[PDB]
């Protein structure tokens, strides 16, 4: 395997828990973001270069492309960070990040809420600013990417609109 930030937190501190590399599609994550408990010798692929290898897929969450991606359990494929930020959504199992379930218990309303960075209704379920009775509402991967506060802490998952970016 291959051992530039983890794009699913962003963060490029590297350590028991590295940062690998898709010797497929040269994603890097890290294997606790990403769900990697071993780490072979050879090469490492991601599960969608397993499965999809000439052929990228679609977020059910957002509607972003690229970035880190596992297979749901109803025949579709997520972003991990779509849904390790979206309240309703998880991980049947916790250690290997996977498959992204429970997509069926977001509510209606998240598909109704108007992204405000790319300004799309109906093509992700959106969050909202974690501001008391701020009703932003945002693509989890569009936060990302327009550098929007995301913060995971023990465990609270907080998301601001630029607003609401909280002190640090
Ligand atoms: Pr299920
Ligand atoms: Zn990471
Ligand atoms: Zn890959
Ligand atoms: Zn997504
Ligand atoms: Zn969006
Ligand atoms: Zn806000």
């Amino acid at each position: 395997a291959r051992t530039a930030v983890c794009c699913i937190c962003n963060d490029g501190e590297c350590q028991s828990n590295v940062i690998l590399f898709c010797d497929m599609c040269n994603l890097a994550v890290h294997q606790e973001c990403y769900g990697v408990p071993y780490i072979p010798e050879g090469q490492w692929l991601c599960r969608r270069c397993l499965q999809s290898p000439s052929r990228a897929v679609d977020c059910a969450l957002c509607p972003n492309k690229g970035g880190a991606f596992k297979q749901t359990d109803d025949g579709r494929w997520a972003h991990v960070v779509c849904a390790l930020w979206i309240p309703e959504v998880c991980f049947a199992n916790t250690v290997f990040l996977e498959p992204i379930d429970s997509i069926e218990h977001i509510p209606p309303a998240r598909w109704k809420l108007t992204c405000y960075i790319c300004k799309q209704r109906g093509s992700g379920a959106c969050i909202q600013c974690h501001k008391a009775n701020c009703y932003t509402a945002f693509h989890v991967t569009c936060a990302q990417q327009a550098g929007l506060y995301m913060k995971m802490e023990p465990v609270r998952k907080t998301a601001y609109c630029d607003i609401h970016t909280p002190p640090g």
